[PDB]
DNA sequence: TTTTTTTTTTTTTTTTTTTTTTTTTTTTTTTTTTTT
């Protein structure tokens, strides 16, 4: 699971490169990625920005406020892990939604299946990443 | 249904044809000169 978060940054990295057929295949790495995360424990299949922020700060309240203290600090540190993913994701989405206009038809098929894969889990930036993809037409 | 083969397309890299400017040789007509 630690090296999913690698994986994660190095294909958002890669988005931005200069070949074709490696931004394609950065796209299918980050949709495999999203399609199954370890992040289903608890609240699954839903990746809201506001959402885990607001269980991340009451997370840090109730430690402010024997197995409690560690109990806690697995519980933030997992919440804030999925804070980064999903900022990493939300990245990505915005990165992939700009790079929709490209020549090549494979890579305007994967970045649309992504962004409807990012769109069917509950993002607040999934829907600009569909307003720009109507322009398709 | 599953796997293999074909063929088709997508690049990058190299190769091939086209041609725009860069110089040259020969002839022609006019003007001036010399000679009956």
């Amino acid at each position: 699971n630690k090296s999913k978060a690698k994986f994660t940054s190095l294909a958002v990295r890669s988005l931005q490169d200069r070949s074709s057929l490696v931004r394609r295949n950065s796209v299918k790495l980050l949709s495999k990625l999203l399609l199954k995360h370890p992040f289903k424990a608890i609240h699954g299949s839903q990746l809201r920005l506001s959402e885990w922020e607001e269980y991340l700060k009451g997370s840090e309240s109730q430690l402010n406020s024997t197995s409690v203290l560690m109990k806690l600090k697995l519980m933030i540190v997992y919440y804030k892990d999925a804070i980064s993913f999903i900022k990493e994701i939300h990245k990505s989405i915005e990165l992939i939604s700009n790079l929709l206009f490209s020549k090549n038809r494979n890579e305007v098929l994967e970045s649309m299946d992504f962004l409807v894969l990012a769109d069917a889990f509950d993002i607040e930036l999934s829907e600009f990443g569909i307003k720009k993809m109507l322009h398709l037409v």
